[PDB]
């Protein structure tokens, strides 16, 4: 490490500071408790397989990260007392929760895939891998485990990664930006800063304000876990792709240009801000380069717009309206990408029907709340950016009439006519718990 140590790493799960890798494989399961017991013996079969966050900077081929929910602490036994300490938001759900996550319309928990919002996932698990054998030597261990468990059942399996590059569902390197946290041990790559205080991230820790946000009780539970926000989307890429060619007449006839405008980087992960031309692939892929700007040099957009996805998500040095303090509404996401290669020359409507997209593991010692305000806030309005109702590009629910303002010498742009190319297929509301939380709710009685 090249920083000072204050997080029990080795209690804390190794999935909320261990960056996705790169190649990446895996898969996601969801599981539910049929009795109690089942449940228990479950999480105890798996603790030794679940990796904690030491020496998370390290090389490590294979994790499995477990994360529970409302429905699945209650099924486990665990007491009444523990059950009301934990946010409301949490204990209601994510579906439950649709009206503070504007997720409606299309996104509508009723048209969501089962087992999602049922209340049915009390457990998630996933394994990250690095190489395929590692990949199925996890797998292999987690399928065994769960068939030999009475009282359990897989509701559901998907895998993940082995995307060429890997890309995303619409071709853009992914996992590039995300919090540093101070006390990691791990100082920020160039940009990436400030490290947020730890509490932001893990229970038991001071956050931004100096003191511990609220936890769950008792310490063994709550200590050293964090919360999660679960979402799957489905990707409509054959739409994408035909909204990029009808509309790259507003960027020079580029059609790459303006995908870099609507998220904010060329698919390769350059930023605008520091290719704001042409595409620049070696910097992209480079974590000591690309995420080194703040947009000081770029008030206006003509750069990275300001209703661009990544600028909505974190504006950094933006002028806002109303002085809001970023570093209290940050994220931490573990992207992956499933189903088929995105083909960037598909553009019929059958395209739209692969079955292709990206789970998110949204973490924080918040993530309800935080998840609530930039679903709220900073991707389905535009208020804090000065745009009006403009949603973001690319997960915001889309009509043909809104717009979307590309910042242009010497006047700007307003495209519009798109559709959603990221549609909600479900999520969860989930609590990560610490190594020593997992054991002790595999000993409730
Ligand atoms: C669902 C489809 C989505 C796609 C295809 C997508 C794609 C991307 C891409 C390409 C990046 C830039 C590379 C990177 O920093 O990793 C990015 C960044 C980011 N996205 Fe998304 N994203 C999606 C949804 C979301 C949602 C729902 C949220 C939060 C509620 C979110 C939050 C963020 C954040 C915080 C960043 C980093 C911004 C920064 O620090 O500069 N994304 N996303
Ligand atoms: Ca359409
Ligand atoms: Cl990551
Ligand atoms: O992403
Ligand atoms: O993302």
């Amino acid at each position: 490490h090249n920083d000072k140590i204050d997080l029990d790493l080795d209690d804390i799960q190794a999935t909320v500071l261990r960056e996705r890798p790169e190649p990446y494989y895996g898969t996601h399961a969801m599981v539910r408790f049929d009795t109690a017991e089942g449940g228990r013996e479950l999480l105890k079969r798996l603790l030794p397989h679940i990796a904690s966050a030491e020496k998370w900077w390290d090389v490590k081929y294979a994790w499995t990260a477990a994360a529970i929910s409302y429905e699945g602490l209650k099924k486990l036994g665990v007491p009444q007392d523990s059950l009301d300490s934990f946010p409301e938001s949490f204990k209601v759900g994510m579906a439950g929760r649709a009206e503070h996550l504007f997720d409606v319309g299309e996104n509508d928990p009723k048209h969501w895939e089962k087992p999602f919002g049922t209340g049915q996932v009390h457990l998630a698990l996933t394994i990250f891998a690095e190489n395929e054998e590692n990949w199925q030597k996890a797998l292999v261990i987690a399928e065994h485990e769960l068939g030999a468990t009475k009282g359990v059942t897989l509701l559901m399996r998907e895998d993940f990664g082995a995307q060429p590059d890997s890309r995303n569902s619409l071709g853009y390197k992914d996992g590039i930006s995300n919090p540093a946290i101070e006390g990691s041990g791990i100082k920020p790559f160039p940009g990436q800063g400030p490290a947020i205080k730890p509490g932001e991230f893990v229970l038991g820790y001071p956050g931004e304000a100096g003191v511990p946000l609220g936890m769950p009780k008792p310490e063994v539970l709550g200590k050293n876990g964090t919360f999660v926000a679960l979402r799957k989307y489905h990707t409509n890429a054959g739409s994408f792709n035909r909204y990029l060619k009808e509309n790259a007449e507003y960027t020079g006839g580029d059609a790459e240009l303006l995908a870099a405008k609507l998220v904010g980087r060329w698919r390769s992960g350059a930023p605008l801000t520091l290719a704001p031309k042409e595409d620049d692939p070696e910097l992209g892929h480079d974590p000591n380069r690309n995420n080194d700007f703040t947009y000081k040099n770029d008030p206006e957009g003509l750069e990275v717009p300001l209703g661009s996805h990544i600028r909505r998500m974190n504006p950094r040095d933006t002028k806002l309206e109303l002085l809001t303090d970023v570093n209290i509404h940050r994220i931490i996401r573990r992207a992956t990408a499933y189903g088929p290669a995105y083909d960037p020359k598909a553009d019929s409507l059958a395209e739209d029907k692969v079955e292709r997209g990206l789970y998110f593991i949204f973490i924080s010692a918040k993530a309800m709340d935080t998840t609530e305000f930039l679903q709220k806030e900073w991707i389905n309005k535009a208020n804090f950016i000065g745009q009006g109702s403009e949603r973001d590009p690319i997960v915001g629910l889309q009509d043909e009439d809104l717009t979307f303002t590309l910042p242009k010498e010497p006047v700007r742009q307003r495209l519009r006519g798109m559709d959603t190319f990221n549609v909600l297929r479900g999520g969860e509301y989930l609590f990560m718990p610490s190594l020593s939380a997992l054991k002790w709710l595999s000993e409730l009685k």
